[PDB]
């Protein structure tokens, strides 16, 4: 149908847009802390703690599926990235401490994110 096609422009304009989100987002990270999933050869006890894993380069996978409905779905996945980490590591870590970064300037970017989606619908 030419509804289907409509809703699948719609879904193709948010996966750019949600793709410049993710690379903002990304250098805000720029040690590389949160691009890859967390090693379970490196810390093998990791699912114990952590029960939903989340990095950038799953998220990037993710989205190039157009798999991200929304702005919502995304925030989800980054939300856990920062909050796996401040759970699993402790306060006086260069992980949490990169979390905590991560999030405070990442809200400046998401909070213009969900004007833009807001806006062009």
């Amino acid at each position: 149908s030419m509804e289907q096609v409509a809703m699948e422009l719609r879904l193709t304009e948010l996966t750019r847009l949600l793709r410049s989100v993710l690379d903002q987002l990304q250098d805000k990270d720029p040690a590389r802390i949160f691009a890859q999933p967390v090693s379970l050869k490196e810390v093998p006890d990791y699912l114990d703690h952590i029960k939903h894993p989340m990095d950038f380069a799953t998220m990037r996978k993710r989205l190039e599926a157009q798999g991200y409905k929304n702005l919502h779905e995304f925030e989800e996945d980054f939300d856990l990235i920062i909050d796996n980490c401040m759970k699993y590591n402790a306060r006086d870590t260069v992980f949490y401490r990169a979390a905590v970064r991560l999030r405070d300037q990442g809200g400046v970017v998401l909070r213009q994110a969900r004007r833009e989606v807001d806006s062009i619908g």
